[PDB]
């Protein structure tokens, strides 16, 4: 369970997220690619592309980035108490997607590495060790969703 003070620690950094929601959702695709290629491989819609400048340059890519960032914005700003959030986004997860938990850990740590190059300002150490904090929280709520919906993720 998070402090308010780790949840404003979280909230300050996500602030300068959305400034540019869009450009931030693009880094933070582009560095779970290159870091773990196979998850592209779960995007029927653009797993063909090869190279960093296609997925700048991809439009699909921009629209999934906003997607997943403004879904987290929205499960982070409930600061713990996300479990409408979670139900059917657990689902389609689970089922249709089939992300394993693995690879919401490599999406995470994709999210730690942008904000850390980003936002010195906001992204210090204790910010860090906050957001870690919170997306654990996410990580371990989803995890035990899946197991409700017979998925071993
Ligand atoms: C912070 C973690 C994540 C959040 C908040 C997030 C959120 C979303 C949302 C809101 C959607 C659209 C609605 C839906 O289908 O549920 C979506 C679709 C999708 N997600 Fe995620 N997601 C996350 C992580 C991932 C990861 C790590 C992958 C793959 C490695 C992934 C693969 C997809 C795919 C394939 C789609 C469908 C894209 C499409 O048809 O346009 N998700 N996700």
């Amino acid at each position: 369970v998070l402090s308010e003070g780790e949840w404003q620690l979280v909230l300050h950094v996500w602030a300068k997220v959305e400034a540019d929601v869009a450009g931030h959702g693009q880094d933070i695709l582009i560095r779970l690619f290159k870091s773990h290629p196979e998850t592209l491989e779960k995007f029927d819609r653009f797993k063909h592309l090869k190279t960093e400048a296609e997925m700048k340059a991809s439009e699909d890519l921009k629209k999934a980035g906003v997607t997943v960032l403004t879904a987290l914005g929205a499960i982070l700003k409930k600061k713990g108490h996300h479990e409408a959030e979670l139900k059917p986004l657990a689902q389609s997860h689970a089922t249709k997607h089939k992300i394993p938990i693995k690879y919401l850990e490599f999406i995470s740590e994709a999210i730690i590495h942008v904000l850390h190059s980003r936002h010195p300002g906001n992204f210090g150490a204790d910010a860090q060790g906050a957001m870690n904090k919170a997306l654990e929280l996410f990580r371990k709520d989803i995890a035990a969703k899946y197991k409700e919906l017979g998925y071993q993720g």
